[PDB]
């Protein structure tokens, strides 16, 4: 992830065969001709996405311009949550599901996992900021790990807690509304006001499948997310 100063982010494709579904999942959603209604109300949730790019001299290195959905922030405390009780994707061997699982066991039972925060700090003018090893410690604890994004201003961010499970809202309800795609690790990106106050969009589409039935797994997820969400403003 490049940040550009022009409010776009360039993603780096991944190496195949995950680089290039990404750029396959974008190029269906935001076709030209794309009157499919499921995925008209999908790029609501997405980046913009203003096509492939490449360097001029170098037609080998594929990025994907995205929105930068942290752009019109002073100084934006960032969430990435990945979403679904299962990482693996239908078509993984048992070697890679057995990689993905131990990477956090209680993906099944929690639906989500926390990849990372970037929290300003009022109190200190700084950030604080927690890696993959930070979820991936969340125990069934879970609720005052999620908790810690939302310590700015001197307060417990209940508004932004608000904001958040509204916004997930819409895109659980697209969820429920859709048979189409399943979507295995990939994430949500959170990220409020830490100086119209919140943004929630998906991201991270390297594992993205057609489908005959609801996304369940994900659906899961997003409904525990906004549980915790939920008992959070009774702090
Ligand atoms: C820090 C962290 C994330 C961002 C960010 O802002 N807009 C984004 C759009 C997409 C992605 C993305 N897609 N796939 N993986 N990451 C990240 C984005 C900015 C700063």
């Amino acid at each position: 992830i490049l940040q550009h100063p022009d409010g776009t982010v360039l993603k780096q494709l991944q190496p195949p065969p995950r680089g290039p579904r990404e750029l396959e999942f974008y190029n269906m959603v935001y076709a030209a001709d794309c009157f499919d209604g499921v995925l008209l109300e999908l790029r609501k949730y997405l980046p913009k996405y203003y096509g492939i790019w490449s360097p001029p001299t170098a037609p080998n290195d594929l990025y994907l311009k995205l929105e930068d959905v942290t752009h019109k922030f002073n100084k934006p405390c960032i969430m990435d949550v990945k979403i679904g009780q299962k990482s693996y994707d239908p078509f993984a061997s048992s070697e890679k599901i057995q990689q993905q699982v131990s990477k956090y066991p209680l993906m099944e039972e929690i639906g989500f996992l926390v990849l990372g925060m970037r929290v300003y700090h009022v109190h200190s003018d700084s950030y604080e900021t927690e890696n993959q090893h930070y979820g991936r410690s969340l125990t069934k604890t879970i609720k005052d790990g999620v908790s810690r994004f939302f310590h700015n201003g001197y307060c417990l961010r209940k508004d932004a807690v608000a904001a958040s499970i509204q916004k997930i809202e819409k895109i659980l309800q697209w969820f429920e509304n859709q048979k189409q795609l399943n979507f295995y690790a990939s994430s949500l990106l959170f990220v409020y006001e830490g100086s119209g106050e919140v943004e929630v969009r998906m991201i991270d589409f390297a594992h993205v499948f057609p489908s005959n039935t609801i996304d369940e797994g994900y659906v899961y997820g997003l409904k525990h997310l906004i549980s915790v969400l939920r008992s959070i403003l009774d702090n």
